[PDB]
Order: C-alpha cells, then structure tokens, then sequence
C-alpha cells in the first residue's frame, strides 16, 4: 500500500505491542466501544466535541493512516471514529511491520483541527428505525433472541433486520452477491454496542455499498424501549 503525503500515523494495537516498536511518529490509539445514546442534537454535538478534543490532543490532521496486524475490530472501530469526525482515513493491514522500529512515544503539539460529524457514515436510532435494510452482524443465536448479554433486558433483534454474521465480511470475494446486495445500495449495520460493526462498514464501503454504522446498536435500541423481535 502506498501512503499519502504528510500522513499522520495511528497505531491501533494494544499498548505493549506499540511500546515494543511502532512506526516513527505514530500515535497510539486503541479505542474501546463506547455505549452511545444519540437521540438529541446535543448528544450528537457532544460526540463531536469529544472527537475534537481527541484529535487535537493527538495532533491529528488529514490524511491519517491507521495500521494494525490484519483487519482487526479495534482498527476498524478506531478508524471509524476518526473518519466519523471528518478526518480522511485509510486502513493499512499489512506491509508496515518492517517499519515498526520506534520505541519512544511522540509528544506532538496539539493541533487545532475541529471534528465535524460525517452523518452519511452514521445511523442514529431514529435513522436506523427508518432504514430500508439493516444487517445485524451478531451471531444467529443473538439475532434469534436466544441469548443476550446481562447489560441488556432481553434477547432480540431490530424488526425486519437480516442476519449477516460478522465472519462473513472477512471473505469479500462474491460477498455482495451472497448477501443479495449491489454497489450504490443503502445498507445499515449493527450489533450490540457498535464494537465490531465498523468491520462490516469498511468492508461494504470498499465494495461500493453505501453502508451506514448504527453505533447505538442493540444496546441503545433496548435501553430506549424501541420495538424488537421475537
Ligand atoms: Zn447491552
């Protein structure tokens, strides 16, 4: 993979791996999946302000190249938030390893970049509720409501959603065909709390699909008391 000029590098691996050696100048950022509630404009503006503080503290600016060992959930989750904030991002999953030589962590000066939410990358609960096609990337047992995590009130799925377990997205060849999709089509993706839905989002976008990521996912849906199946 070729790199764009003057790129800022972000390493999404766990800290010990980062400290054992990272690309010169790369910042460490391995974001966990927050449980977000995005219903009011003020909540969307708070997510945005949080990304601004993050971007400035890490000295980020476009273009950003994020790297990790393979297409990991943390790489995708982290890259999704940076791109969601308006930064131009790219994922680098192989080929950077020979350059992971730096042990010292950079202490860049803050930048003054300001995040601006990219609404076409996102789905709020209300937008997801009106979406023509949502893909639930959890396991079939979760999709069928047979099991659920203890932080949620019951097992279930968003009504009308279709199950596309995450593992399917690791085999892009013929994926759209198998999922019954085509380039340009509007598709939403979700899971429990947006932890791994970004993997499906990036894979689908790379295939030309207008994918949108419902970060709130099942957890927000259930906390809101929205309609569910079974
Ligand atoms: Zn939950």
């Amino acid at each position: 993979m070729n790199l764009p000029e003057d790129a800022v590098l972000v390493d999404t691996r766990p800290r010990p791996a980062y400290e054992a050696g990272h690309l010169p100048g790369a910042r460490h950022l391995d974001l966990s999946a927050p449980k977000l509630r995005l219903r009011e404009e003020a909540e969307l503006k708070a997510l945005e302000g949080g990304l601004t503080e993050l971007f400035q503290t890490l000295g980020l600016r476009s273009p950003v190249v994020l790297y990790d060992e393979g297409l990991t959930s943390r790489l995708c989750r982290t890259a999704f938030f940076l791109g969601l904030g308006g930064l131009e991002v790219q994922l680098w999953t192989e080929g950077w390893e020979p350059y992971a030589t730096e042990k010292e962590e950079p202490k860049p000066e803050r930048t003054e970049v300001v995040a601006k939410l990219r609404r076409d990358w996102l789905l709020t609960a209300d937008e997801a509720a009106r979406h023509p096609l949502l893909l639930d990337v959890r396991s079939p047992e979760e999709f069928q409501g047979k099991v659920h995590p203890p932080c949620c009130p019951r097992g279930g799925r968003i009504p009308g959603s279709k199950n596309a377990p995450l593992e399917l997205f690791l085999s892009p060849e013929g994926l759209l065909e198998r999922l019954g999709l085509q380039p340009g089509q509007e598709v939403g993706v979700y899971c429990h709390s947006g932890a791994r839905s970004a993997v499906a989002f990036f894979v689908l976008r790379s295939l030309g699909v207008r994918a949108r990521n419902y970060l709130g996912s099942m957890h927000e849906w259930l906390q809101e008391g929205l309609p569910t199946e079974p």
